[PDB]
């Protein structure tokens, strides 16, 4: 139960220490495990439908691109790396607090798992018209659709005024990259991505008509509402029955 | 907001010290957006905890307040002050122990009492369930106690105490949490408000007979208090959804 929650944290506290998580990667692993805590810390049904609208999108895309922060890398360096193949996107490294060392001990990090993987943000010439923000031309630069992952509200907010379609997983439904993303998924990551890789297996075969069925469907304000209202059903049935003493939730 | 950016840095300079934990630095971002659920302030199931918790400690025999990592870096000077408050008796008792953070902890403290008595330096009882240096307290202090207050602790800690047959209060902004949920007083507020708060309520209820004191402990239930909490949270996720930009 607990399990988890304490290796992840051990996991974002290695990140730091080998240089790759920023001190504001810990407090934002934190603030997200408040919110884990809202959503009983698993998958909720309107997370897996708005990846499914994701997946979709992604696989719609013409010149899709993921991004790698201080924390993915710590937390999902594998996972990034098969949903990029499985969604035939682009891995590009962009942090929020950047410095070189951060982004060449990111890719280090990521290499160790596909040494031959093709990794872009090492020198971003470019520049999101929003002293950083600078993003690589081959990547998130020319990119259509874009999954920033626990982004900063106003980053995530730039890019979408950019012209880029933004799709974010975080798990505060309340927050500025929540709300101004197109599609967000409101599930932690560690639990995100694996759904992700499997459903863009599931839906390899899918014909575009059918992919632009679950995207057109989408809603994304009406899919944050959900999430809003499962908290608060939770909660009323939490209190109405008590947590007092009680072993697990 | 400002105020929010004040204690991050105390925070991560007790961590630079090495007198708070790493861990402390993630703890301290769940307790982060806790505060910011409840509306950054001492509400009155909060309000309600602390009586309840003054009381019970000024009938404590025994009492102990418990001091960590995140407490030195938060309310070094305001944990003193409580335990005087309520004539309780000091002790570090940390998850991540090390001789070095205890040191650096009580150096921390005694820049604000250089003669305060300090417990947690040299504990010799185990309590039961908890292995190595996490599970290990002072014979004077929380072994001897009462009734002990261990803030912002990992569950399995407080539990443990509880498993013992002490009666624990916990300050902690996470309603949901084991520690919260195993307590016997749970106080849902920021340690930097809630300590200041006893304080007052102390000196307030110094004169009352044991009897007012049973009174206030005797109509305190935890159980419906933390389900207030989460109710409180609810509601103000509702308006949330209103108060703020949108899309
Ligand atoms: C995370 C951080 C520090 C990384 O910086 P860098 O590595 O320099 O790019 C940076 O992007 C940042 O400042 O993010 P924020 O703290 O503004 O927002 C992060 C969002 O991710 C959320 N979150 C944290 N951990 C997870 C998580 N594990 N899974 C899903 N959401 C998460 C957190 O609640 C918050 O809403
Ligand atoms: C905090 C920590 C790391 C200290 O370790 P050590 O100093 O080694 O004893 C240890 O006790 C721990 O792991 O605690 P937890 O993270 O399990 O629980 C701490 C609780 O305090 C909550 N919290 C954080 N800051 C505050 C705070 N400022 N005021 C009230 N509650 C807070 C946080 O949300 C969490 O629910």
């Amino acid at each position: 139960p607990r399990y988890w929650s304490l290796y992840y944290r051990e996991k974002i506290i290695e990140g730091m220490e080998k240089g790759m998580t920023a001190k504001a990667g810990l407090i934002a692993h934190g603030r997200g495990e408040a919110f884990d805590y809202l959503i009983g810390e698993r998958t909720i049904e309107p997370a897996e439908r708005a990846m499914r609208a994701a997946v979709a999108k992604f696989l719609l895309a013409e010149h899709p691109v993921i991004s790698v922060n201080g924390n993915v890398a710590a937390l999902v360096p594998k996972e990034t790396i098969e949903l990029a193949k499985a969604l035939n996107a682009k891995l590009e490294i962009n942090l929020f607090y950047r410095t070189e060392e951060r982004v060449r001990t990111i890719a280090e990090e990521l290499r160790k798992y596909d040494p031959e993987i093709e990794i872009l943000g090492i020198n971003p010439t470019k520049r999101i018209p929003g002293e950083r923000g600078k993003v690589d031309e081959n990547g998130i630069w020319k990119a259509d659709v874009v999954l920033v992952p626990l982004e900063d509200g106003d980053r995530t907010e730039a890019l979408v005024r950019m012209g880029k379609f933004v799709v974010t997983v975080d798990l505060n439904p309340l927050s500025r990259s929540a709300r101004m993303a197109d599609i967000t998924i409101v599930d932690n990551i560690v639990r995100a991505y694996p759904r992700m890789v499997e459903l863009a297996r599931e839906m390899k075969d899918y014909s575009r008509e059918e992919l632009l069925k679950i995207v057109g469907e989408y809603d994304n304000g009406k899919t944050l509402s959900d999430v809003l209202l499962h908290i608060r059903d939770r909660l009323t049935r939490l209190a109405e029955e008590g947590i007092w003493r009680r072993k697990e939730l």
